């Protein structure tokens, strides 16, 4: 995952998020 200014997707979080994100699958 990554953590960028309140937009922080945890490592392992693979789920749907609002577009333009859509499905985000970040193993890291």
């Amino acid at each position: 995952g990554f953590c960028w200014h309140h937009s922080c997707v945890p490592s392992g979080t693979c789920a749907d998020f609002p577009w333009p994100l859509g499905h985000q699958c970040f193993p890291d």
